[PDB]
């Protein structure tokens, strides 16, 4: 019943994730830091995005996915309950996992591997049926699923950008603009529907998208174009969450 439901979602949106934030985090409580073992190795790596049937993983170059390697791609996971406790009861059991695909990146001249790994067996179901629903808010469109991070002295602290300086460019002319808020999908910015690119220096990203509200200096709303977000940039956000 539980276990059909999940079953159905994990038809419906197959090749589908969400990302996390602490927002996400809570809701789900899981933890965001997670251990994987490979025999007796072990490391520990962050969540990147989540699925009905798997997960994608953070991990340093040269440590977790060579060792998959020598284990023929197998090894095995353990969530923990968002909390700080080291008790048996804040962590499910080890689960097994496959890794199905794996890309490599840069941040900050250190290097990277995201890892897709599949659930062998079945995923708690109380985290499975969360996940689902929220993969129903993503396909609806209809409300936000994540919270938006609002430039402050605080956050421009944790973010690796420097200001709250950017630049807006469409009509071929670039304007200056002031970050008010970020997300994974867009931006406010503030300056004196349209195709735009939205940049700002970094160590200048450029990102595609179109405008979703102006009000009146003209506060601009801005959805990046979802197919095209950088990974810079979504790593810059996961960053902040992390
Ligand atoms: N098309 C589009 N327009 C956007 C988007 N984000 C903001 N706007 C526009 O900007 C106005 C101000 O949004 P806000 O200051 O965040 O203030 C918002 C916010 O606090 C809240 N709100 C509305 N929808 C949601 C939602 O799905 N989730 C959350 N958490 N808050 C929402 O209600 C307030 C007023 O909402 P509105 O009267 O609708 O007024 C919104 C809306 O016209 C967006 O992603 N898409
Ligand atoms: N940081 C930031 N990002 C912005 C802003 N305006 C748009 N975006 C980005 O553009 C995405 C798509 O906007 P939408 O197509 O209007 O699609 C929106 C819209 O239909 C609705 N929505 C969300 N917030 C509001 C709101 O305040 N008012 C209204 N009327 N609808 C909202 O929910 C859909 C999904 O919202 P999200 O998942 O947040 O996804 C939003 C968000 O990632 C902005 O002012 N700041
Ligand atoms: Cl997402």
């Amino acid at each position: 019943l539980l276990s059909r439901k999940i079953r159905d979602y994990g038809a419906k949106y197959r090749g589908k994730e969400i990302k996390m934030s602490t927002e996400i985090n809570s809701f789900l409580n899981l933890r965001n830091t997670i251990e994987m073992r490979i025999g007796s190795y072990t490391a520990f790596g962050v969540i990147y995005s989540i699925s009905m049937d798997s997960l994608k993983l953070i991990f340093q170059e040269d440590t977790v996915l060579p060792a998959l390697a020598k284990n023929k791609n197998l090894g095995s996971i353990q969530l923990k309950k968002n909390s700080d406790s080291k008790s048996s009861a804040a962590f499910f059991p080890f689960l097994s996992v496959k890794l199905l695909s794996a890309s490599a990146y840069s941040s900050l001249n250190k290097e990277y591997n995201l890892l897709t790994l599949e659930f062998l067996s079945p995923a708690p179901e109380e985290i499975a049926i969360k996940v689902g629903k929220l993969l129903d808010l993503k396909l609806g469109q209809n409300q936000r699923i994540h919270e938006r991070i609002i430039i402050d002295k605080d956050s421009i602290r944790k973010l690796k950008i420097d200001s709250d300086k950017a630049f807006i460019k469409f009509n071929g002319a670039k304007h200056k603009c002031l970050i008010k808020d970020l997300s994974y999908g867009g931006a406010l910015v503030i300056s004196s529907a349209i195709d735009l690119i939205f940049s700002f220096e970094f160590i200048e990203i450029f990102i595609e998208g179109k405008s979703k509200s102006l009000s009146v200096v003209f506060a601009l709303g801005i959805a990046f174009d979802e197919d095209k977000i950088p990974l810079e940039y979504t790593m810059l956000i996961h960053d902040y969450f992390n």
